């Protein structure tokens, strides 16, 4: 399948070269997979989700996304226009309040929730969790992310936006999950992206168009935006049978575009997520 005049990041993930504008993907499009977006919520009524999104848990007085961040991330995973995996099922877990903040204890509870809740959902092709959040190092937060991965969920986490080594942030620093840095449309490391040995992969993260609350769209930047590209890619590849939740991060790294990014510090991987789709 071909989607013309796609957002640059979608086009990038299906190309060996920067500077193209068509997204190419197998029409299976993540059907039969599920992606949990653990964030500020999802505006499930947005036309772009087509009835494929639902809120399953909140820790606050409402499950609505009063911020926009979670809706944007969900859109990059699985919206019809802006998403990588256009037929996946999206499940929202609201661990962050409408200011984008949350206690680590609530975030941990939300991860353990997903590890159980997947047993209540029909996801025959596999389960992914996208965590566009983080803070300072916490062994408890890292352990929760490790448990979620161990349970059979592909966990993708943002590296963070401090232009620093991600070893000092959680859950970015957990080795067993897939830690995602950000690039721009010219194949440069995004200026804010964290780096370091714990990064596994880069994805598009500067000036990413996606869904927003109030039935709208907007372009924003962050490792938060790169993460859902990788989560959606994992769902897509799992649907195709090419990998499994346990191995998907490794498979994505193995099949990535190698050596194409600039201003990657010595010792950080130079790997850009790529779907390897040949029309
Ligand atoms: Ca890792």
């Amino acid at each position: 399948a071909a989607q013309t005049n796609a957002p640059w990041g979608l086009a990038r993930i299906s190309s060996t070269s920067p500077g193209t504008s068509t997204y190419y993907y197998d029409e299976s499009a993540g059907q039969g997979s599920c992606v949990y977006v653990i964030d500020t919520g999802i505006e499930a009524s947005h036309p772009e989700f087509e009835g494929r999104a639902q809120m399953v848990k909140t820790y606050y007085y409402s499950s609505r996304d009063g911020n926009g961040h979670g809706t944007h991330c969900a859109g990059t995973v699985g919206s019809r226009t802006y998403g990588v995996a256009k037929k996946t099922q999206l499940f929202g877990v609201k661990v962050l309040d409408d200011n984008g903040s949350g206690q680590y204890s609530t975030i941990i509870a939300g991860m353990d929730f997903v590890a159980s809740d997947k047993n209540n959902r029909n996801c025959p092709k596999g389960v992914v969790a996208s965590l566009s959040l983080g803070g300072g190092y916490s062994s408890s937060v890292n352990s929760a992310a490790a448990r979620l991965q161990s349970s059979g969920v592909m966990v993708a986490v943002a590296a963070g936006n401090n232009n620093a080594d991600a070893r000092n942030y959680s859950p970015a620093s957990e080795p067993s999950v897939c830690t995602v840095g950000a690039s721009d449309r010219y194949d440069r490391r995004s200026s804010f992206s964290n780096y370091g040995s714990v990064l596994d992969i880069f994805g598009p993260g500067t000036d990413i168009l996606s869904t927003w609350i109030g039935g709208s769209t907007r372009s924003i930047s962050g490792t938060s935006m790169a993460t859902p590209h990788v989560a959606g890619l994992a769902a897509y590849l799992m649907t195709l049978g090419k990998t499994t939740a346990a191995s998907a991060c490794r498979y994505i790294a193995d099949t990535a575009n190698k050596g194409d990014l600039s201003n990657i510090p010595f010792g950080t991987v130079n790997l850009l997520a790529y779907n390897n789709y040949q029309a």
